[PDB]
């Protein structure tokens, strides 16, 4: 069976992605653990921290799987590595859907909540961050598009596109697999817009 | 001085905005309104048609602005005509910081009362992708993308950019005016980058 620890992680992923973490209690995610309350302030002391560390938990995994994916498409085009890397995040959606939905909670907490997390997230996020503004100086940009305008509007746009389908399809895994030839499809046409206006 | 029922509109504006639906309580908007509490249940029955009756209150008065601009910029190319609404939304926004921090914590609320107010605001919210997708038959399209494509990028574009200002510069409206200036360079060459890129 899974450690206390785990259980109460996995509880907590399942009550907060269902209901938010306002409206979300300890007791009810204990209940849903089956632990005994007072573990939840043993290992957690509060709601804050126990939302926080399931939040670093399940980035942690997934940073994880980004690690491998960017070390073994290191050299694709930076348009070719955001549209494969996309993909996965789809099919990773799809299979992990309440991971997925609890992820998409992060806009309800307080916001010292969200920047806490936003602050301690920095330092893994800024992994894709650098890479991209390093592929940058590869691409033939148009004369009018600093490097700085294309790394901020492919940001933009990889986040904003997580955000949009997470949010569209919390709860529905079904419609999202239904959906997502189309979605892979769409992304493609759009990535290439977003390179061919920013190119020679 | 102001009705009772615009009283309570504009302490729950001012306290949703602050807190999130989930944390205000309809006592203290009361109590910031200055009025009795049976006041609230008289006009609003309750803290979820009192967050509602507000957002509608509001996304009124901006549909209004909206239909006059449309009116008089009618003829406009559509990236144009995004821009310039755009600049009117930031100036805006700057103006009544309250109202723009109010406006983005449609994301904290639970998932009926969301689909209930995008539901309601549909109607209103189609008239200007209505008028996108009269507009991009005139656009000369690149042979690989589709007027469903263009009309789908342009909307979230459009849509997503105002969320990111929004949420980036929630109760610091000095630092919008700061940036002004710069946000809408971005935005010109963002809206050139995608016109470029979907257009032969």
């Amino acid at each position: 069976m899974l450690s206390k620890r785990d259980a109460i992680l996995k509880a907590a992923v399942e009550v907060f992605g269902k209901k938010g973490y306002d409206r979300a209690t300890t007791d009810e995610i204990a209940e849903k653990a089956g632990v005994a309350k007072g573990l939840i302030f043993h290992y957690f002391k509060n709601k804050e921290e126990l939302y926080y560390q399931a939040y670093m938990s399940v980035t942690e995994k997934l940073q994880k799987e980004f690690e491998n994916f960017l070390m073994k498409n290191r050299n694709r085009d930076i348009f070719d590595f955001m549209e494969r890397w996309i993909e996965k995040k789809l099919e990773y959606s799809a299979s992990h859907p309440e991971e997925a939905d609890f992820l998409i909670t992060l806009v309800s907490v307080d916001e010292g909540l969200r920047k806490r997390i936003l602050l301690d997230l920095e330092k893994s996020q800024r992994v894709f961050f650098d890479f991209v503004r390093e592929k940058l100086k590869d691409l033939d940009l148009a004369e009018d598009v600093t490097e700085e305008i294309a790394l901020k509007f492919l940001m933009w746009f990889f986040s904003g596109f997580e955000e949009v389908y997470l949010r569209t399809y919390q709860g529905k895994p079904e419609l999202l697999k239904r959906d997502m030839n189309t979605l892979v499809e769409e992304v493609k046409v759009m990535l290439r817009i977003l390179k061919k206006g920013m190119t020679k």
